[PDB]
Parts: C-alpha cells; sequence; structure tokens
C-alpha cells in the first residue's frame, strides 16, 4: 500500500543490536562527524561502544546505555578546564562541544518529559551547561533567553527556553531576517551548531526553540492546539526584539519539528515569508497500519515508546488508538486553509514517516515546495541539507 514498498515488510538487521546499529552505520556516522554525531570525535565514542557490545546492551532507554558515556564527558570537560586554564579558548570550545555530543549521544533517543530524575534528563541539564559554556566562547555567541510563555493556557507550563545567535553588526538600525528552528524527537537546542553557522554566514539571527512534548517546550504535549499559543510567545518576544526582523521570518522544523513548522505556515501564514518541514509528518505517520511497523526500520532504536509520551499519552496503544484523529493535520483540516511558502525535503523510502505526508499536502489548501531523494531513508541526508540554503536565500531575498 505504501511507497516504501518491499522495505515496509523489513526488519532491518540493527532492529534490538546496538553492535550492528554501530559496526554498520553510526560508526561511520560518527567517523564522519554526521547526525547524530555532527560536532563530535570517533575517539570519544569508540571506547563507549565497544563497551556497549561487550556487555550486549541494546536498549537506549535503560540507565546502562545512558551511563556508560558520563565518564568520557567528565574526562572531556577537565581537558577543557585545562585547556581554559592554558588560555586555549579554542581548543577549549571544541573539547566542551565533543563533550556536548558524548550527552547527546548518552541521552538518544528521546529525554522523557514526565520523568525529571531520569539518567538522560540530567545528561541534557550537563550537555546545555557543557555547550553554553563553548558558546560562550564564540565571537556571536550562542544566548539562552527564558521567554515567558504570556500565551500560556491550560497545563502550559511558563518558561519557553530558546536559543538566539545574532550575526556580527546585527543592530537596532539594521534589524536582520531571522531562521527560526523548530527541533525534533532526539534533538534539541544544542544539537544545532553547524545551521547557526550557516544562518550566520548568510547575514541572519538563528533562533532554535523546541517541540510540544520534547525537552524544555512548556507546551501541553495532549492539546493539538498548545504549539500554536507557543508560537504566539516567541514571535511576540521576537517583535520586541530591537535587531531581529520578524517581517523576514522563516521556521525551519527538523524531522519531528517537521510537524510544526507544516502547522505553522498555515496558523502563523500572516506572520512567515516561508516554512521549511525536513523529515515531516502530518497525517499517514499516525495510521495504525503505519505505526504497527514503523519500530522495524531505519530509527537507530525503537521509537513509538517516544512517540506515545512526545503526543501527551499515557500508553502506546491509546496513542495508536486515538493519536490520528487528534493531531493529523488532514484529520483536523489544518491543511484545508492557505499557508505561507512550504518547502518540504525527505527521502522517498522514509520508514520513520511516510512520504505519502509530503505528498498529501499537495492536494489541500495552497500550492506547496518539493524536493524528494529517491531510494534514501529518513530526512534524505546528505542531499537534502544544500538546497535548504539555497531556498532560504530565494525567500529571504533582498
Amino acid at each position: 500500500r505504501w511507497i516504501l514498498g518491499d522495505k515496509f515488510d523489513t526488519v532491518f538487521p540493527h532492529k534490538g543490536s546496538l553492535k550492528v546499529l554501530w559496526e554498520s552505520r553510526w560508526k561511520f556516522a560518527c567517523s564522519k562527524s554526521v547526525y547524530p554525531f555532527h560536532d563530535g570525535s570517533i575517539e570519544d565514542f569508540e571506547p563507549i561502544f565497544n563497551h556497549l557490545i561487550s556487555k550486549n546492551i541494546n536498549d537506549a532507554a535503560s540507565d546502562e546505555y545512558t551511563q556508560a558515556f558520563l565518564p568520557t564527558a567528565s574526562a572531556l570537560e577537565e581537558k577543557a578546564a585545562q585547556a581554559l586554564q592554558a588560555g586555549k579558548h579554542e581548543e577549549a570550545s571544541n573539547l566542551l562541544c565533543r563533550a556536548a555530543v558524548v550527552y547527546r549521544i548518552s541521552r538518544f533517543p528521546y529525554v522523557d518529559i514526565t520523568k525529571p530524575n531520569s539518567i538522560k534528563r540530567v545528561a541534557f541539564e550537563r550537555q546545555k551547561q557543557a555547550y553554553l559554556k563553548a558558546t560562550s566562547l564564540w565571537t556571536q555567541p550562542i544566548r539562552e533567553v527564558t521567554v515567558p510563555h504570556t500565551y500560556r493556557t491550560g497545563n502550559d507550563g511558563a518558561h519557553i527556553p530558546i536559543y538566539i545567535r545574532t550575526p556580527a553588526g546585527a543592530d537596532q538600525s539594521n534589524p536582520v531576517p531571522i531562521v527560526l528552528i523548530m527541533t525534533g524527537l532526539d534533538g534539541y537546542r544544542p544539537d544545532n551548531s553547524q545551521r547557526t553557522h550557516e544562518i550566520l554566514a548568510r547575514g541572519w539571527a538563528a533562533v532554535v526553540a523546541e517541540i510540544p512534548g520534547t525537552a524544555d517546550c512548556p507546551a501541553d504535549p495532549a492539546d493539538p492546539a498548545s504549539p500554536d499559543r507557543l508560537w504566539d510567545s516567541v514571535l511576540s518576544y521576537l517583535d520586541q526584539r530591537p535587531e531581529l526582523n520578524t517581517a523576514k521570518m522563516v521556521v525551519w522544523g527538523l524531522s519531528a519539528g517537521g510537524y510544526y513548522a507544516i502547522r505553522a505556515a498555515h496558523t502563523h501564514r500572516d506572520r512567515l515569508l516561508g516554512a521549511i518541514a525536513h523529515g515531516p509528518g502530518c497525517h499517514y505517520y499516525l495510521d495504525p497500519e503505519w505505526l504497527a511497523k514503523v519500530n522495524d526500520h531505519e530509527y537507530p532504536f525503537e521509537i513509538t515508546a517516544a512517540w506515545a509520551t512526545k503526543h501527551g499519552y499515557k500508553t502506546v496503544e491509546e496513542f495508536v488508538a486515538g493519536a490520528q484523529k487528534k493531531f493529523s493535520l488532514v484529520e483536523t483540516g489544518i491543511v484545508d486553509q492557505p499557508s505561507c511558502r512550504l518547502l518540504l525535503l525527505n527521502g522517498v523510502d522514509d520508514g520513520v514517516v511516510p512520504i505519502e505526508d509530503c505528498l498529501v499536502l499537495f492536494e489541500h489548501g495552497s500550492p506547496k515546495e518539493g524536493r524528494f531523494y529517491k531510494g534514501l531513508p529518513h530526512m534524505g541526508y546528505p542531499n537534502s541539507l544544500p538546497v535548504s540554503y539555497e531556498w532560504l536565500e530565494q525567500v529571504l531575498a533582498s
């Protein structure tokens, strides 16, 4: 039934095997310093995965997995303090960035928002601490603002912690355009260094916020309307920021963030010049038939457990039974109004979220834009990244 075809009914060889996941993909991802090991080094990860392998640790949700990483990060943080003692700021940044990646992988694939005492949460707190110190040394530093959630209603929390980075010469007299990044299931505000480099290189401000049901997002994950309130608060702050031009704003939703980019393209169409949705889900990803095989594909570990919690559900059973009716942008009719310019990007053979969730969007509302990558898995990396910046330049053009 799906475009994925023969691959749909396939159990990928890494399922429930951390050994195969490392030896076949992650070892090479870490070597190349690409997702999810971007900013990391293989010297840091080689020994941790050799240890994880020796002990046949396969479940990443387990404390035994997470704790196998934290000694390395401690060692890296001390080397940084050493580097900084000798006035070596560049070495000090790079070691703390490498520390931040050890924490990132230790907390893969999801920090449970309902378990604040969890070891992955401690890992994420140590990451943010490590990263902000690393990015304090930069000429254009990443700054954390705690934005009052003035539009908070119901179960919503009080505080929206976001990362802002402004290019050299960003002034109240020459206000720069914004690219508001919306992160995903396993990637949060500290995991976007290279994107902020590229945004600043083109003379734009980088703003990074997490999505409902992840990390430090105060949005009620169980309320489909919570992201609308979330952005109402964020954009309202960016409206009050002197040097940031909200009249030239694109949102960029990655993975699970893709959903929120698509939604924002409609709900806040009058406030955005564009949206990019990278590897996005909007309807068919919540199809019971899709959910029945999603854990068997390219995701590095089981994903339904994380998805359930991220969509505000107590059990996976309840998530599988109800999620589509409640959250599908198609079923709720969100896609039936017009939208700002929306670029959809994904590999055609995505087995995390269906390519069909990009293709459906062409049958509602405003015209959509797309580039889909033959034979490529979820997000279609590396191919799908350079065209992101091509598009942004065109939309934000002077």
